[PDB]
């Protein structure tokens, strides 16, 4: 739910683990 991950996804990938996109950022729960 929150961007914890650090990590944006225009193209649409995150690599930190249990990390979901949600364009154009990324959430970990």
């Amino acid at each position: 739910g929150l961007p914890i991950c650090g990590e944006t996804c225009l193209l649409g990938k995150c690599y930190t683990p249990g990390c979901s996109c949600r364009r154009p950022v990324c959430y970990k729960n």
